[PDB]
C-alpha cells in the first residue's frame, strides 16, 4: 500500500518537530513550576503533573522517528516496542483526565473567589489516582518486533484488531466523550456564573458612583446619605471586608458629623471598591481562558483522531488498504501526539503564579 510510502517520510518530520518543541516547552514549564514563591496552588499540582507526563512522552518520539526512517524496521527489542505502545497511550488519557479536572477545578474557584492546607494534599491524591486508573486501564499492551523478514513495531494487524475493536469502545466512551461532555458542562456553567457576577458587581459600581456624586455635589445631607449607606451595608451582611467598608462610613460620618475632610475620607471607598471588583474579575478572566484553550485541544487533537479511528477499525479488512482513510488518521494521531507541545501555552496564558515564578527565575 501508498500509505507506507507517505507515513515514512510524514512520521520523521512531525515526531521530531513535536521533540524539539516539547523540550523546550516542558522544560522551561518544569523549570519554573519548581521555582519557590509565597503561595501555591492545587492547579500547580495538576499542570505539574501534565507536564511530567508530556515531557515523558516526548522521550519516546526518536525511537519512532527510527523506526519509520528504517524503513519500518525496529531495532530497539519487545519491550521497547510495548513502552511505546503503553507510553503514547498513557500520556494521552492521563491528558485528557488532567485538563478535564482543571476546567472543573477553575469553575469551582471562580464559584468561591474569596474562600486550605489540605486542597493541595487533595490535588495529589486525585493525580494518584487518576495515574494508577489509566496505568491499570493499559497494562493490556504491555503483555502484547512481530513481523518476520523485517521487525515492524507499532503497526495495525490481524493479531490485535479484534483486541482494540473491544478496547477502543471503551477508551473512546469514557476516555475522550465523557470528559468532552464534562467540558461542555462546564463551559455553560462559566458563562453563566461569569454573565451574572459581573452584571451585579456593575450594578454595585453604579449605585456607589451615584452616592458619592450626591455626595460631592451637596452637611445636612451629607449625614443623611452616610446614614443610608451604613444601613445598606449593614443589609447586605466576608465579615472583615464589611467590617472596613463600614468603618469607612463610620470615619466619614464622624468627620461629617462633626464638610472638607469627610467629602475627601468618601473617596477611600472606591479603591477598595474596584480591588473588591478586580478579585471577582480575575477570577473570571482565569476559567473563560482555561475553558477555551482546552476545548480548542479537544476539538483539534482528540476529537478527529478517536472518530477516524473507530471507523478505520470498524471497516478494517485484511487485503485492503483503505489508503485515503488511513491517510486521515495517520494526520490526526500527529495531532493528537502534537498535543504535548501544545499545552504549554496552557500554563503561560492561564498559569497560577506562573509568570511571577518566571520573573523571579529570571532575577
Ligand atoms: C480502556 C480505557 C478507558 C478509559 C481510559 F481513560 C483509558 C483506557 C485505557 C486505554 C488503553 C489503550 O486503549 C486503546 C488503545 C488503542 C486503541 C486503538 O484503536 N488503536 C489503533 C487503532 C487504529 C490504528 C492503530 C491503533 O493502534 C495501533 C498500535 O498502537 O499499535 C497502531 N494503529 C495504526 C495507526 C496508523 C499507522 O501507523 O499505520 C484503542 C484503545
Ligand atoms: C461545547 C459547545 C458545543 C458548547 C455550545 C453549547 C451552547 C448551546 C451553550 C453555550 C453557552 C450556553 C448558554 C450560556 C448561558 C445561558 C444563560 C442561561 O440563563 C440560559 C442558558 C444559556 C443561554 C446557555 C444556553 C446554551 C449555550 C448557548
Ligand atoms: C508539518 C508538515 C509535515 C508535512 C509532511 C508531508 O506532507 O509529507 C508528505 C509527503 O508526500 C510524504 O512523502
Ligand atoms: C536527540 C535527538 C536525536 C534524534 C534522532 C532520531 C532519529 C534517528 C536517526 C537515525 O540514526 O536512524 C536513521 C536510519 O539509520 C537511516 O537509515
Ligand atoms: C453538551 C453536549 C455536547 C457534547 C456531547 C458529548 C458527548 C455526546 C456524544 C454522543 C455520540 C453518540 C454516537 C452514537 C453512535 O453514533 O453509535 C454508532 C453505532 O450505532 C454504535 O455501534
Ligand atoms: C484562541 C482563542 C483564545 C481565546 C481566549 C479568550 C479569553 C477571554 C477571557 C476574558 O476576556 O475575560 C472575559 C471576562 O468577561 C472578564 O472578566
Ligand atoms: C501535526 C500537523 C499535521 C499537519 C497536517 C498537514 C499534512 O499532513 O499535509 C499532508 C500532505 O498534504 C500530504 O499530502
Ligand atoms: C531527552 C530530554 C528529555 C527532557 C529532559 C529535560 C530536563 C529535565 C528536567 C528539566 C527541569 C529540571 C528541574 C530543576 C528544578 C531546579 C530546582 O529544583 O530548583
Ligand atoms: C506519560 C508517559 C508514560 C508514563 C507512564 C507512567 C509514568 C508515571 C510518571 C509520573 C507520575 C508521578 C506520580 C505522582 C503522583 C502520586 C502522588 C501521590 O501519590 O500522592
Ligand atoms: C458519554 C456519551 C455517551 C456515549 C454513548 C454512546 C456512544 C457510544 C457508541 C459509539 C461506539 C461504537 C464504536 C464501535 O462500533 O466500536
Ligand atoms: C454521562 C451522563 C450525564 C449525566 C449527568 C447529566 C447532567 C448533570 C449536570 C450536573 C450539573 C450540576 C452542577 C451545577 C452546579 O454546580 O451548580
Ligand atoms: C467553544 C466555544 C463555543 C462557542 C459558544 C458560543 C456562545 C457564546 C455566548 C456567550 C459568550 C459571552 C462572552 C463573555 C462576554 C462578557 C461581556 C460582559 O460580561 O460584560
Ligand atoms: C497558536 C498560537 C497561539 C494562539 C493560542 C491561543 C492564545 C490564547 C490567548 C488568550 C488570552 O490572550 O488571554
Amino acid at each position: 500500500c501508498t500509505i507506507e510510502n507517505f507515513k515514512r517520510e510524514f512520521f520523521p518530520i512531525v515526531y521530531l518537530i513535536i521533540f524539539f518543541v516539547g523540550v523546550l516547552g516542558n522544560g522551561l514549564s518544569i523549570y519554573v513550576f519548581l521555582q519557590p514563591y509565597k503561595k501555591s496552588t492545587s492547579v500547580n499540582v495538576f499542570m505539574l503533573n501534565l507536564a511530567i507526563s508530556n515531557l515523558l512522552f516526548i522521550s519516546t518520539l526518536p525511537f519512532r522517528a527510527d523506526y519509520y526512517l528504517r524503513g519500518s524496521n525496529w531495532i530497539f527489542g519487545d519491550l521497547a516496542c510495548r513502552i511505546m505502545s503503553y507510553s503514547l497511550y498513557v500520556n494521552m488519557y492521563s491528558s485528557i483526565y488532567f485538563l478535564t479536572v482543571l476546567s472543573v477545578v477553575r469553575y469551582l474557584a471562580m464559584v468561591h473567589p474569596f474562600r486550605h492546607v489540605t486542597s493541595i494534599r487533595s490535588a495529589w491524591i486525585l493525580c494518584g489516582i487518576i495515574w494508577i486508573l489509566i496505568m491499570a486501564s493499559s497494562i493490556m499492551l504491555l503483555d502484547s518486533e512481530q513481523n518476520g523478514s523485517v521487525t515492524s513495531c507499532l503497526e495495525l494487524n490481524l493479531y490485535k484488531i479484534a483486541k482494540l475493536q473491544t478496547m477502543n469502545y471503551i477508551a473512546l466512551v469514557v476516555g475522550c466523550l465523557l470528559p468532552f461532555f464534562t467540558l461542555s458542562i462546564c463551559y455553560l456553567l462559566i458563562i453563566r456564573v461569569l454573565l451574572k457576577v459581573e452584571a451585579d458587581l456593575e450594578d454595585n459600581w453604579e449605585t456607589l458612583n451615584d452616592n458619592l456624586k450626591v455626595i460631592e455635589k451637596a452637611a445636612a445631607q451629607v449625614k443623611d446619605a452616610l446614614t443610608k449607606m451604613r444601613a445598606a451595608a449593614l443589609d447586605a451582611q466576608m465579615k472583615d471586608f464589611r467590617h472596613g467598608f463600614d468603618i469607612l462610613v463610620g470615619q466619614i460620618d464622624d468627620a461629617l458629623k462633626l464638610v472638607k475632610e469627610a467629602q475627601a475620607a468618601a473617596e477611600q471607598l472606591k479603591t477598595t471598591r474596584n480591588a473588591y471588583i478586580q478579585k471577582y474579575l480575575v477570577s473570571h478572566r482565569k476559567a473563560l481562558t482555561t475553558i477555551i484553550i482546552t476545548l480548542i485541544i479537544f476539538f483539534l487533537c482528540f476529537l478527529p483522531y478517536h472518530t477516524l479511528r473507530t471507523v478505520h477499525l470498524t471497516t478494517w479488512k485484511v487485503g485492503l488498504c483503505k489508503d485515503r482513510l488511513h491517510k486521515a488518521l495517520v494526520i490526526t494521531l500527529a495531532l493528537a501526539a502534537a498535543n504535548a507541545c501544545f499545552n504549554p501555552l496552557l500554563y503561560y496564558f492561564a498559569g497560577e503564579n506562573f509568570k511571577d515564578r518566571l520573573k523571579s527565575a529570571l532575577r
